[PDB]
């Protein structure tokens, strides 16, 4: 009966200090998404809790931060996948930077003397404008479509120097009023609705 | 029969515009976290995935894009509540970036003119220094453990101008070895394989 | 225990002779919808197996059949609604009826003289042209999609005077990549895959 | 992990096109059963959703539109398979065509006017006893049963030449008072209530 | 402790019901068939602990069937009684002329035979007697299970030894629909012809 | 799918028929056993519904209509094994013949001219003496226990020259105080409350 | 969210802790019984798995160590009641203490030097005689069955200073061959297979 | 089917009598645990009830019943594994000695003369702090937690002549906060939140 208990304690350990050990997550994968409440991203890429390191931030785009934690998952805990699934109805298609800006300036916010990263205070900006640009939304960045981010993004991490490229990049639209993900770019709601000739079945 | 087909059309109507009707996620909640593949969130808050805007990064740790993020959810998203949730066997308490920027160095990265933010182009440091700074593991912030750095992100977001003063924010550690949270520095472990003086049962 | 056994059987007898004693289906409903195999109805609609009286055809389009199975139901077995289900990737809406006629053709029919209800001789046409229209493709009949169908069939039932004033109809597109209902020209999925002023939550 | 989720989704743009695609249902079945509501279909032929397309009218009851809807499901979306399911205590066997005929007329019907295929004018009957036809109820028709109107049906589409002679086409009747398919003129009922000659068992 | 107690007097008196003088849970006494077929608690909706089932070759009464509903009536405090008969009967498929002849022609005396070893006072003494003691549905003029669960009934309601009080129903299990019926009310074949329906109004 | 459906239909019919068609119960087996109401005579036998014929009279005793049924089952239903199951607390076990017999005469019942069976009247007793014999309780059969009333049905049913010589006969005593057979005359719970020399595990 | 989380570590806080905080089991409840595999107390009891504490020994008899575990429940841990569980085929009731005393002193065991409590010297015996009884079989001690021996238990523990006067004291013996409780020296099974006179139901 | 009863009967008579026929336990395993209402050890350990001896009481501490009951269990009952398991939060813990004898001797108990064994005379003390050791409190015996006490009784059960020496013995600790059993001084818990040099996963 003792050797039972040793195993599932020895298992146990492995599963709680699997970082110091040098164990990776179960499907080698990290995925960058959004923070939306609707994209419940584990289903919709068929894995289960163990499998990815999952990032999550406002609009699923690559920020300095997505991409210091894509460098160590790859590089130091054994990730070899990347996906990035944007989604839609992104809050981040729904306002603008100058929008935003302005709503902060008319409370008493200064964008030249508001310190963005306390932890790291090396990072300043000096402008109104770069300020605007910080906060990603589509329209500042010149995406129309997330389906468009998507690709950017997974353009962005596979040009990135701290990435290693052994590593497989891709890049899916989550559909929030279908709880589905599509290709970029690959719409079939508009052509089934249509008339399109049809094969006789062979 | 109709009727009732009517208004769940307009339910999954309002589920997939949300972002655009102003509606909120159901707990109006935000929770900041790690990307790790074994802190199973929504498990242990007891939410659901549409009850909450879930942040995740490597360490669960305020970066700009934490604060980026949380400064939208609160003021445009309609959130009011925070929780920070740091681990145990944190990636960021394994190694220290003086380590992490030797091995890019060795791979031939220049840390003075790597893209962090390549589309946030005023991102810049100028220092080896500021990017052994920019990983922001534990060590190198001067933390010791999850349950400080749980109560140190809620302190900043706490005093952050971008984030409203009424939000409630909370901290905990979600311990990987019981997939439990806790707060931080109220450990049960250690205080229940000791001698401590009991009371007589009344 | 044989009062009970009694009630029971009671119960049995009025559900294999609603027919005969008079009882209509339990919520007075008949739907007109396709007979495709990837339609799945009741659960669309949001009913149980005995709530309906369920009409398939090839389309889900106002036939002879579909009115003669309407009137029936709506004046001798109780039917007070009606609802009307077209769906997304309809046969009907992928050749014309020229392509079959001419196909048929082909094969030995005989548009004048083929027997298009062997019950009901009465029923002929005399023409190729007649042959092409009762195969009732929506290119034939001029409508351009499910939407569409959908609001027609509606109407020649709502104007019909086999089936009484006092039924209440309304039609719906059954989406087959999503399972689920819509209302016609109803469509969402192009307003949030891009840029639209959205609302600051209250 | 991208390489399933490809997989899924070409999977997925199969289902939704399968008319433009040439793709048939999974059983290549297609079915003329009844509206009524009792008639629990696909449980009791142990189908699963996509297996069959399903034909459903009054009475089960070969007609224009399922002749229409067969030709069409044969010959274009490749069915193999032919299963005529009519039911007990039908609605068609407890009224005639002459009581149903009086109603209509004592309410300011005209048969000779009524519009019976308002997308098809061709179809026009010129008499009363054409009207008190056209409604196929199983007694103007000359059938005393659902076993005889089963096979009736199963005998008219076997001998129609829009219905390729290579389908196989069979006959039952489901009974509402047990929710299950006998085969024509084989009821168990009857024999087993009765004296029988019996076997010794060995 | 308290509630143990309470739960071992529960087993005693479920041990000793027929020393104490509790009667089952429902006072109901049923005379069925042996058929395996007939699942008869199913069809009557019943626990284990419900009823006393008497249980013999076609659900027919016998001197054993009078003799065991007597003592649960009388003694065991049963009110109700259920008779079930049911379809595809071995009663109703053979004669005891065919399964006498049988008997015959293996040896078997039927005077000598000794039918209840137990009671040597039942005696027949007459090779009719034997064929008419099988009970048959044909040797006795029953056409049908509905028939014989409604003369099952008529003859427990007229004996002496069951009381008045009792109430004394008929039902037929039907083996392929393992579901029970009224005799003589047969949905199955009222479903299947012409019947002048009414309208909904 | 017809195939199926037919195939099932057929195993309906047989099930349906078993006793015109000569089909015997699954088991082959015959069971003797007591109407009351604890003994659950099945799942104490280990087996399932269409396993056995259960015959079941007052007290698990042979009678004639015991040796009726159980000659019908052997000789022309196939039956080759019968298991007699007396209980304990039983009722017969409880009363004697002369005081129901005088409980039946206070009611005015003429011992003498009462029918013991009304459908064989060529059954008759002619004595008060008889009709205390016929009602069969232990004390008046001069049975002690329910073990030994087991085995003296077993005794019966083997030398019955109605019942076949090559059927298996065994017989069991039901224990209703916890549910469970018992082999005739095997009382272990006297046994395991006292002293017994027990060995040592080798 | 924050509010069930605090709630549920206070709840963990006090289980985690019940003896440090003088909390007691859930019932107030103490049992001695048998350190036996076939004896499942806890659903004999019908406890749950938090309502007792379960003292356990070789035959469920009052040791010294009993008393001390007993004394401490009641005085210190809240314990008002107490349940003493002996059990059928007790392996204290199938050997004597002479021949166990022989045993070990044929592997060269010496009794008066052997220390039966290492943790507690002061326990010593200096005598063969002594080391039988220390072993208290049954036949040492001068009982005959399981239900003297619960019933011995429970003087023992009623009329000890240690143990409280107010404490409620109760004893059972556990059937191992029924897997259920019974009131000392009440045995059912005897009068079950034996004529008893009944009564008729009222 | 008489084949599965008496297979049956022969299972259960061997499963009452075990003691006397020489039948050990399921896995031949004892187990020395504490009687802590907290502590499932069956659970923890992966068994059910029959497959171990399991002896309980205050602290899981090997006393002369420990000791008693192993010898028997070993040399008796086939056992060939001990199985060692202390707790958390464990009573003999949280109180000292001296606090419960001058409990005790204030409400008039005089230590040098109450019966600690009344059932063997033979058991003595004769001194004060004799009765203060005899309660066995962790304190009292030097001993700092559960995992000190776990290895000091496989320590002293492994050293006992009357334990075999082929015997295997292994301790462990039931931690009480997590339902969970841990290896004695291999605590995860306080390495999970304090630096440790990771190693890069290959
Ligand atoms: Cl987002
Ligand atoms: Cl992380
Ligand atoms: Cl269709
Ligand atoms: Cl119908
Ligand atoms: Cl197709
Ligand atoms: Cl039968
Ligand atoms: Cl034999
Ligand atoms: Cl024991
Ligand atoms: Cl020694
Ligand atoms: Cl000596
Ligand atoms: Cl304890």
């Amino acid at each position: 009966v003792s050797e039972y208990i040793d195993s599932e304690l020895k298992r146990l350990e492995d599963y709680a200090l699997r970082r110091v050990k040098g164990i990776p997550n179960n499907r080698r994968l990290w995925v960058l998404t959004c923070m939306d409440e609707r994209v419940h991203i584990e289903q919709s890429l068929g894995i289960q809790p163990d499998d990815a390191h999952i990032y999550r931030n406002a609009g699923g785009i690559v920020t300095d931060d997505a991409i210091r934690s894509a460098s160590l998952t790859t590089n130091f805990f054994g990730t070899k996948e990347i996906i990035v699934v944007t989604h839609t109805d992104c809050g981040m298609l729904r306002f603008t930077g100058e929008e935003v800006a302005k709503y902060f300036i008319s409370k008493g916010i200064k964008p030249t003397e508001v310190q963005l990263d306390p932890l790291l205070p090396a990072f300043r900006i000096s402008s109104e404008e770069d300020f605007i640009k910080w906060f990603k939304f589509y329209e500042d960045l010149g995406v129309k479509s997330p389906d468009e981010m998507a690709l950017k993004g997974v353009e962005i991490l596979r040009n990135h120097p701290l990435i290693p490229k052994d590593v497989r990049i891709t890049g899916y639209v989550y559909e929030v009023e279908t709880h589905r993900l599509r290709k970029p770019n690959q719409i079939i709601y508009n052509e089934t609705s249509k008339f399109e000739h049809g094969t006789i079945v062979k």
